[PDB]
């Protein structure tokens, strides 16, 4: 009686303004294992699984172009009442219900997933910089077992 799955995320720079950095090729397409979580530990709205880390690495940054970077994520919100929780992908094995996936920035806050809400700003050094994130399961009710995969895309904005 578990939910198990992965978080798949792809992304790149905002392309409508100058980019201070290149996005590392290892960060533009990643899959984060969310783990095996018993539904008993996701039995009520608000319950969350232990978060799993993932990073977005930026290379060759020039702080004369911009001093800060942040990341916005886009994905399907699980419902209108939880716009910072990703809906699960469908699966042949039958996907879990009443549970979605959240993306957290360094501050621990779950991020809105509408492509317009940027994470906390990271002050850049020249060269390589890493922006750390986390992913976890979030229960919108009594979770039911089954595959629990989610996907999203990201854009890196410079300021």
């Amino acid at each position: 009686n578990v939910v198990e799955g992965k978080f798949h995320v792809t992304g790149g720079n905002v392309t409508t303004a100058a980019a201070a950095c290149a996005v590392d090729a290892g960060s533009v397409d990643q899959t984060v294992q969310l783990g095996q979580v018993r539904t008993a530990s996701l039995a009520q709205e608000g319950a969350t699984s232990s978060a799993v880390g993932f990073n977005i690495q930026l290379n060759d940054c020039d702080t004369n172009v911009a001093s800060k970077a942040a990341v916005a994520f886009l994905g399907t919100a699980i419902d209108a009442g939880h716009t910072n929780v990703l809906a699960l992908q469908s699966s042949a094995a039958g996907s879990a219900t009443n549970v979605g996936v959240q993306i957290l920035d360094r501050t621990g806050a779950a991020l809105t997933l509408d492509g317009a809400t940027f994470s906390s700003e990271t002050t850049l050094n020249n060269g390589t910089n890493t922006i750390p994130f986390q992913a976890r399961y979030f229960a919108t009710g009594a979770a039911t077992p089954g595959a629990a995969n989610a996907d999203a895309t990201f854009k890196v904005q410079y300021q």
